[PDB]
């Protein structure tokens, strides 16, 4: 599938950068035609069919074709895709006001802070999961505010690069995603569903609530084999006044089977977070 080819120049004007990544960045722009504000993430192309650099084309296509699907208030919204010999250019909706993970480092969480933020994410991954689509990146860096100086921050997941639509129930491909984050069965190479960011919303929930990161080691190594043998536990330092149902709903989501892990529908009933 190819993409607008006119340069990217000519259109939009650049500015602030928002993110950067091994294989993108992402800058604020500007549509000349519109005066409307958007953000730029530039992906950079593989230059050959066995380089390790760069993104391959079918993992830009389906990155691209799952924005395209997507609309919904708490996931971003694709506006347009531009391309060159060097890059895949998306224009995406700008979401300003900052990280989730970097306005966390200005205060822990109440539980109603935590579960004003967690019901959107919950919302928007209910959404995804509705249309079959594994997000396989939820983490803190991904889920950002947009504006970050009201009480309740409305959010947005802001990046699909490792979604995948999940048409057969699992899908078997290796998900390089932060070892903090993924599920045992990305850790262990095995088939992947929806399953696994319900595991990654239950991380990102106990870090919300304490500040802390439950399976986190000394190397990269550490995390991903504290992952695998479900090693976390609840320090009463950073726990002591979160309420036992809070607890339960991280219990029923740090759960190695798959299959036996609360799903997005079970965690909308669960009493913690059910009105
Ligand atoms: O930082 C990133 C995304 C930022 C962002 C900010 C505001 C938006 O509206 C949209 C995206 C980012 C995304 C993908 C990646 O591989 C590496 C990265 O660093």
């Amino acid at each position: 599938t190819v993409f607008r080819q006119e340069n990217v120049d000519d259109y939009y004007d650049t500015g602030e950068e928002l993110g950067s990544g091994q294989f993108a960045v992402v800058k604020k722009c500007r549509e000349k035609s519109t005066g409307l504000q958007y953000a730029a993430k530039f992906i950079k192309k593989r230059r050959t069919k066995s380089s390790r650099r760069g993104v391959s084309r079918e993992d830009i296509e389906r990155e691209v074709s799952i924005l395209k699907e997507i609309q919904h208030p708490n996931v971003i919204t694709l506006h347009e895709v531009y391309e060159n010999k060097t890059d895949v250019i998306l224009i995406l909706e700008l979401v300003a006001g900052g990280e989730l993970f970097d306005f966390l480092a200005e205060k822990s969480l109440t539980e109603e802070e935590a579960t004003e933020f967690l019901k959107q994410i919950l919302n928007g991954v209910y959404y995804l999961h509705s249309l079959q689509i594994a997000h396989f990146d939820l983490k803190p860096e991904n889920i950002m505010l947009l504006d970050r100086n009201v009480p309740k921050p409305r959010i947005k997941i802001i990046d699909f690069g490792l979604a995948h639509k999940i048409d057969f129930g699992n899908e078997f491909k290796n998900i390089f995603g932060t070892p903090e984050f993924v599920a045992p069965e990305i850790v262990n190479y095995e088939p992947l569903g929806l399953e696994a960011d319900m595991w990654s919303i239950g991380v990102i929930t106990y870090i919300l609530l304490s500040g802390a990161s439950p399976f986190l080691g000394d190397t990269k190594q550490e995390t991903l084999a504290n992952v695998s043998a479900v090693n976390y536990e609840f320090e009463d330092e950073y726990f002591s006044n979160t309420s036992a149902l809070a607890k339960d709903f991280i219990r029923r989501l740090l759960v190695k089977d798959p299959k036996k892990r609360m799903t997005i529908q079970d965690s909308l009933q669960h009493p913690w977070i059910k009105p």
